[PDB]
Parts: structure tokens; C-alpha cells; sequence
């Protein structure tokens, strides 16, 4: 989101949001630009939710520089879209027993847990098999919540939980003491599918709140 920034400069702007996903967009974009090295490039100054771009006005016209940054940002968003798997989660109620305590331990409503949880773009950083679990990075800290004092013996397949600053899900029924906030209806790990998990490390995940009814 792309605005002029004074003398021979533009600011890409994401914007206003201190955020690890934001931080990495900035960085990835600066990188995407550095991959081209356009001949008109003077400086790139990342900030937490923006990137300053400065150009040599003898090399590139203003209108050129503006257009190009619009085009390189389009292609960054398309690259990240291609890497993004959308995951429906029915949050609260029977599907997540522990959501009320997550809210309350953090001083929020349940609806707020749901927005804060499903807002980021998560990175899949590790997968385990047998029992399958997907471990994710990128959770907002306002929903951080320690584990149950004693684990449940049977967590249904698809449970989305929190455990400190981590979120992830139980791919099949298994023990665990993570705070369960929602359940996924997709069979996320399926031996005898190729590949056998729907996300692989290095993929991104977008959780998508659904109701009970387009859960079943």
C-alpha cells in the first residue's frame, strides 16, 4: 500500500500493526526488490510495518517507480497466496471446551479469542506423525495460555489448541494437555493420500471460523 514519501522516495506501508507476519512481509518485499536490483535503486529502509524506498530521479521517473513497486507488491501477495492453505475451524462450544478459560486468563471475550486466533498468517514449522500434530508459529501473544495441569486422554482429531505462545492442532485422536479452542473438520493427515498431510513445513495457514453446520 504504496504512497509518496517526499524527496525521490516511496513508502510501502502494511500498516500500523506490530506483528511478526508484518515484519516478514516487509523483509520479504525488500528481498523481492533486491532480487531484481533495479538500476534506479538507491536505498531500502525496512521499518516494522513499512518499507522506505528511495530512487535516483535521473534513472527512473517518478511514475515508473511508483508503478514498479505496485507490481512487485502484487507478486509478493500472489506468491504468499500460493503458499497459503485455508483451514476451517469451528471455534467454541463443544469443539473447543477451553476457549472460555483462554479468554478469561487473558482478559478478553470469547469472540476476541476467535478474531485474534484466526487473524494471523501462520507458518507451519514442524510436523509429527503418529500421532500427527502440526506445530505453528506466528500466534498473537494476547492469547498465550499455559497447558492443562493434567492432560486429557483423548482429544478428538482436528482439535486446535494453545500451549504458551504456540498454537497447532491434533491431527488425530490422541492425548494432550493443550487448551482446546476449536476443531477442524477436514482430515488433515491421511496416510494413503499423497501427500499425507494437507500443509507441509514452510507453508502458511489461514484459520477460517465456520459454524457447527458447516463443520458436519
Amino acid at each position: 500500500i504504496i504512497k509518496p514519501a517526499g524527496d525521490s522516495a516511496f513508502l510501502i506501508s502494511f500498516g500500523d500493526e506490530i506483528s511478526e507476519e508484518i515484519n516478514d512481509r516487509v523483509h520479504s518485499l525488500a528481498k523481492a526488490i533486491e532480487k531484481e536490483s533495479p538500476e534506479w535503486l538507491v536505498e531500502l529502509v525496512p521499518a516494522y510495518s513499512s518499507l522506505l524506498v528511495i530512487y535516483d530521479p535521473l534513472k527512473a521517473s517518478y511514475e515508473e517507480v511508483e508503478s514498479y513497486l505496485k507490481r512487485i507488491s502484487a507478486r509478493e501477495v500472489e506468491r504468499i497466496k500460493g503458499k497459503t492453505i485455508e483451514i476451517p475451524v469451528a471455534y467454541g462450544g463443544e469443539f473447543g471446551p477451553d476457549i472460555e478459560f483462554v479468554a478469561q486468563y487473558n482478559g478478553l471475550s470469547v469472540d476476541d479469542v476467535i478474531e485474534i486466533h484466526s487473524k494471523p498468517l501462520y507458518r507451519v514449522y514442524f510436523l509429527g506423525f503418529l500421532p500427527g500434530f502440526a506445530y505453528l508459529g506466528g500466534m498473537d501473544e494476547r492469547i498465550a495460555t499455559p497447558r492443562l495441569e493434567k492432560p486429557r486422554l483423548k482429544v478428538p482429531a482436528g482439535s486446535v489448541g494453545i500451549a504458551g505462545k504456540q498454537t497447532g492442532w491434533y491431527a488425530i485422536e490422541s492425548p494432550g494437555g493443550w487448551r482446546i479452542i476449536g476443531r477442524i473438520p477436514l482430515r488433515t493427515f491421511n496416510p494413503g493420500k499423497v501427500p499425507p498431510s494437507i500443509v507441509l513445513p514452510g507453508d502458511y495457514v489461514k484459520f477460517v471460523p465456520i459454524d457447527e453446520k458447516e463443520f458436519w
